[PDB]
């Protein structure tokens, strides 16, 4: 259905006229935002990606150097500072190039994979802006791979595999596209043809069917564009793999090669899997219809006292799950039946409802019910925490509590 | 001794003329950056603080409503978009007011504490910019507490406790100042007096010597300001607890008790992650405590026959999950690799020879060159987890 509506109703996020094309993520929405980042970071840690932090604001001269100013000026927020033109970054690459270039580099560091969740700004038109789908502010799960010519093949394979494992945690399939030199391109047509050839070859050595997106490459290189299929039937433009021979020439990037070859230029692969956190929250909100899987759920645990004499104990249980990092709420409202409250928490999409009466208070236990109304019965607080930690850590689908 | 130099030498961060007043954090500096945010996060979870994500650019009308356009205009970066005026946020507070105002509020959800690590920008003069001390872009460990009048006393107590517990982890003492209304403020003098009286009171309920600091308050409220004293004995301004009666009026904020005004407490403890990073880089002279060090373990084989075993050991510490490196370089002696790792500031060097490979152990040398003997991998892992989890200093 509609992410804007669900995000509003579930108290995840909202939009305000004083900041069009940006989003206000309420506590429950920020939890989803951060869990998506943690998910990506945890993959980075097994794949040799290293997170960095960069500026948001740069002198126009940087954008001139990178050719962003020439090709991409329509889309940037510029202002002046002590009589010099500055602009909010729309992409992280040029910053990353300064980082590669900061000190001399050795072949031994390659591939160098720099990741960045920094906030980007693109000046889309007022009337084109919509929800989390077309925006002015976003954070990508961005990274730039700086590598040698001989590493290109393996790194592209690496990107496709990473992308497959990521979307398989959501349960998503995907389709592949090859995007060709646009008009408004940078550098040499013959260099671009090498770049297109290599992407083509990488596409054919990977399993899958692919189509041509004629003329849709970035100004700096051709790309593999990946559309994801959600559980409903919709395709979304999320991921890219972009082969860039042009920026290294622009920034005069070099590394020291095997001794004694001369210095060479690094190759740059731009990539993003989620695309932007914002776009991906949109997609997921609609995909699950608010029925979040446990690790993504900002409603993990509802604690329900049987009656008001078990209130304080319910508060204790709720605090314990809270302190163990779960999104845990409590329903003390005396006006409704136990069964009504269980049903409400279930309609509000809580994964686990923990019922607490006298007998549970006395023994430090909980009576477990799931979202889909499965009864698992009595377990201690600690064992419940332990088992729920596994389900979260492994990012599964929680009809598996046994 | 200077964070800029240490940062350069340790490959933590550097600065560039193309973005004066903003920092480039290399992977090892970015590690430190995030470990600090993580530390604060884990305290938030224990103390009923709820993190949010907000926009960075807002239509100028919001800054007019908040009182920022009249009082902070010059300190802000502004630009036009479709014939309208926008500006990058210098503070999170107005966005939080919008969030609080998004739907009617019940006294039962108060105190409501909104935490935000968003990027702030303020326009400092170029000639006053220095490393991580005076900057244009920064992330504060900011939060705004929305509470009832009769709740102020406990919350400010809580803010004091939060403060002590954090600074105690670093090992810092601190002193307290009261910042009085400045010139060019908003609201009634009378209400201000009322806000100053509550800060005065709580300031000596918390039985600690405190100083007056005339006219240094924010335009929206009086401040408890806090300087910390580091290990070298230098004082730094970091933490602030600000009592705000004005923004609730300005934003027409009410809650259902009938319909009263919330009180806002602005608060930060680290100040900015940037500033605290400068302070910590200098405080230690580059010698990171284990929980903050991005160079926690260096694995060193004794010769090439132990390369594969050293690899396997490093991978186990990496997986466990430490910042674990390895030095396979065949043209440096064992003693040179150890010396190098120690000068690079690794907390522990794990020496791995033929004995160690056979036994599934490690031989450990500390940063300051003390032997800790042969140890099993899993006991060394447990130890280092303790050091990390409890954020241990030099004991
Ligand atoms: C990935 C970054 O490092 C790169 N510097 C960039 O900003 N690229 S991008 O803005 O053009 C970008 C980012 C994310 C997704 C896409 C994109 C664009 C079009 C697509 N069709 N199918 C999948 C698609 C993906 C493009
Ligand atoms: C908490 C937010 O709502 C507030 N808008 C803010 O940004 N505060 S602030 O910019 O004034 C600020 C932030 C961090 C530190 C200080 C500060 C300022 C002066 C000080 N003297 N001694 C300790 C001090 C601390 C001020």
């Amino acid at each position: 259905r509609d992410h804007r509506k669900i995000g509003r109703d579930q108290e995840l996020y909202f939009f305000h006229e004083l900041s069009p094309g940006s989003c206000f993520f309420l506590p429950k929405g920020a939890y989803i935002y951060n869990a998506l980042i943690e998910f990506i970071r945890s993959e980075y840690r097994k794949r040799g990606f290293q997170e960095v932090v960069t500026p948001n604001i740069f002198n126009s001269r940087l954008w001139m150097t990178s050719g962003h100013w020439q090709h991409y000026s329509e889309n940037m927020f510029s202002f002046e500072v002590e009589k010099e033109l500055f602009a909010l970054k729309p992409m992280n690459c040029p910053g990353h190039c300064l980082m590669f270039d900061h000190r001399p580099r050795s072949w031994r560091e390659l591939p160098l994979r720099l990741a960045d969740f920094g906030v980007l700004h693109r000046n889309e038109l007022s009337g084109a802006l919509t929800g989390l789908t077309r925006v002015r502010r976003f954070q990508q799960d961005d990274a730039h791979i700086f590598c040698a010519m001989e590493q290109i093949e393996d790194e592209i394979k690496g990107c496709l595999d990473f992308l497959r494992t990521v979307y398989s945690v959501f349960g998503f399939s995907f389709k592949l596209n090859l995007s060709t030199r646009p008009e408004k391109f940078l550098g040499d047509i013959e260099v671009w043809d090498q770049a297109e050839k290599q992407l083509e070859n990488s596409l054919n050595e990977f399993g899958e069917k692919w189509e041509l997106n004629s003329g849709d490459g970035a100004f700096y290189g051709p790309k593999i564009d990946i559309q994801i299929k959600d559980a409903i039937g919709r395709y979304h433009q999320c991921a890219t793999i972009q082969l860039d021979f042009q920026l290294p020439i622009r920034f005069n990037l070099t590394y020291v090669s095997h001794d004694g070859d001369d210095k060479k230029r690094p190759v740059i692969v731009h990539r993003a899997i989620l695309g932007s956190v914002e776009r991906m929250i949109a997609i997921l909100t609609e995909n699950y219809g608010g029925k979040w899987p446990f690790w993504l759920s900002p409603r993990q645990v509802m604690v329900v006292p049987v009656g008001p004499t078990c209130d304080e104990y319910a508060q204790k249980v709720r605090q314990q799950f809270h302190d163990a990092k779960f999104m845990a709420d409590i329903d003390l409202d005396p006006g409704c039946t136990l069964n009504k409250k269980i049903r409400n928490a279930q309609l509000a999409q809580y994964n686990f409802i923990l019922v607490v009466g006298e007998k549970e208070k006395i023994s430090g236990t909980v009576n477990i019910r799931t979202r889909d109304n499965k009864v698992h019965g009595e377990r201690t607080i600690s064992e419940t925490i332990e088992r729920l930690q596994q389900l979260k850590e492994f990012r599964s689908k929680q009809a598996e509590e046994e």
